[PDB]
């Protein structure tokens, strides 16, 4: 039925602040180390970052983790990959059982959007296949933490850096290195040309047959074979179907529950893409791949 | 010396499977109490055929034999996860390791254990190339070899094998069910994706050269290029963006000091000499270590 984002609760209690020299964003703080965006140091290029951050004072590194009211300080500055680890004299006592997962396209996160140490919002964004989440950020937001939830452990998968002039917004995982080819400098950036993930955009169908409207009128009468569609897809900015062989198991149990075929879905995407006329499907004018067929499928 | 290396493939060896059904014979991987194998084992198939004709396999043509350990295996159910097939079977391996299926980022490099009957008859490396196929070394009935890296005493499962393309590509899944790129299981030809060049391994290789063979051999370039003014013209050239991965540059620059040689003109010879090429088989991790 609905979006599900994973609750915030473990994520706000380890974020905190970061302030260096007039740059601040923040950061998160697991076990002794804090983990931040490293631009906070200057808008460096290239190479140049080994040597900045080998002569980054630990002093003018002033941290605060808001929710807790304690100000930490930071001992030694390491780099890994495009981030700093601040470790700080300080245990964290609300580290969570956590794990640096990296995401792969198509799968999806819960965004704690962070200023100045404290969430102020969260929302639900989908790796897309140009390595871009499509998500909301402004000043200060850098290292805010994209996250999911299975059980007791926290799974963070991404730490925020850049927004795109198309509001795309690029980072890197928890362990520095970025999705996409994109790096932390303040230029123009080749894009990857934008390609629907096409399992997502099923279940975005799926879901409106299951909550909306069972009949709609734009659902193909004819089916598409997967081997037509394919070829069919290759031209018109859809990938590979299916994106993920696991997908499967969920896509055709959502057909056994819609009553409708694939096959039927396929070809209403093709149908869609000439004649949707401004189709609302699943509370959307878009292809959304907001929509995984393992939410859409589990809820 | 800096030579390539690979995982030894002892913990490999001891789980490894024969797989028969009605005349097909590939390989798996015996973990616990499943084994994973290919699922076009059971046929040619093509879309979402899959589910429906694994569902009227008969456990009992499943004949599954490990040949080092001298067992004959019973599968007694049967689950289709991904594009693989989880045979449960009723003895647990004795030989399972502690194991991960951790999925691999192109660039990276792995150790095949190309096996038949069951049996590991070689030892090889490749790396996971931007195209998302590696090129192995695979005859009839390979299918279910493993491709695998160690970190003491954890096998990392990364790549099951499962196809071969007619350019000497191979593909396959990982150990979730889940294809490296647009790839599948059927019998047809295939789009592949454009290659490009994982610049963080050319690089290494080209400092693994001046390391050991060639220190300073005179098709070095003689001028600096800048990181940036290189990915203007990697763009264009068919060589990924520099640094393909942030924490490479560790390596990376550790390799530029003993060297004595700048990244900056390795960068500018990688674009003089453009005139499977500049392979991509050497990590800068490799390399430093
Ligand atoms: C970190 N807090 C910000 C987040 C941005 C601010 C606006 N919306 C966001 O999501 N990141 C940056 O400020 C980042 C920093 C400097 C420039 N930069 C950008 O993201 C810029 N975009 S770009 C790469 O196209 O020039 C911009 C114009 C500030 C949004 C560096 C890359 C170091
Ligand atoms: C599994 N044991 C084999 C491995 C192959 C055999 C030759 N070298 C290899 O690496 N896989 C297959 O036989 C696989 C099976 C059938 C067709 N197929 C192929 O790899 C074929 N290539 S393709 C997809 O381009 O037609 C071929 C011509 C046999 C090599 C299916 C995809 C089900």
């Amino acid at each position: 039925i609905k979006i599900l984002l994973h609750p915030s609760g473990v994520v706000e209690r380890c974020m905190v602040s970061v302030v260096y020299n007039g740059s601040a964003l923040n950061g998160i703080w697991l076990k002794n180390v804090v983990y931040c965006p490293r631009h906070v140091i200057g808008k460096f290029r290239g190479d140049q970052w080994t040597h900045m951050v080998s002569i980054a004072d630990c002093r003018d590194f002033i941290v605060k983790c808001p929710i807790q009211g304690i100000q930490l300080n930071v001992q030694s500055v390491k780099m890994v990959g495009a981030l700093l680890q601040l470790t700080v004299h300080t245990n964290n006592t609300a580290t969570p059982d956590y794990k640096f997962e990296r995401l792969q396209p198509g799968s999806s996160m819960t965004i704690a959007c962070a200023y100045d140490g404290i969430v102020r919002h969260v929302y639900h964004v989908v790796l897309q296949l140009n390595n871009l989440i499509y998500a909301s950020f402004l000043n200060g937001a850098c290292g805010s933490v994209g996250y999911t939830l299975k059980g007791k452990t926290l799974y963070l998968h991404y730490m925020h850096h850049i927004e795109f002039n198309n509001k795309t917004h690029s980072g890197t995982d928890l362990e520095g290195n970025f999705y996409g080819p994109y790096v932390d400098e303040e230029v123009i950036q080749q894009q990857t040309a934008f390609q629907y993930y096409t399992d997502n955009v099923v279940a975005q169908l799926y879901a409106h047959l299951l909550t909306v409207d069972a009949r709609p009128k734009w659902l193909a009468q004819s089916q598409i074979s997967i081997e037509d569609f394919n070829s069919w897809a290759a031209n018109n900015s859809f990938a590979n179907f299916p994106c993920e062989q696991t997908n499967m198991s969920y896509i055709m149990g959502l057909s056994q529950t819609a009553r409708v075929p694939v096959e039927r879905i396929l070809n209403t995407i093709i149908q869609l893409t000439t004649n949707r006329d401004g189709a609302c499907i699943m509370g959307s004018y878009d292809f959304e791949c907001d929509w995984t067929p393992e939410m859409v499928y589990n809820q």
